[PDB]
């Protein structure tokens, strides 16, 4: 969510 795969 934040980055990344998130």
């Amino acid at each position: 969510r934040r980055w990344w795969r998130f």
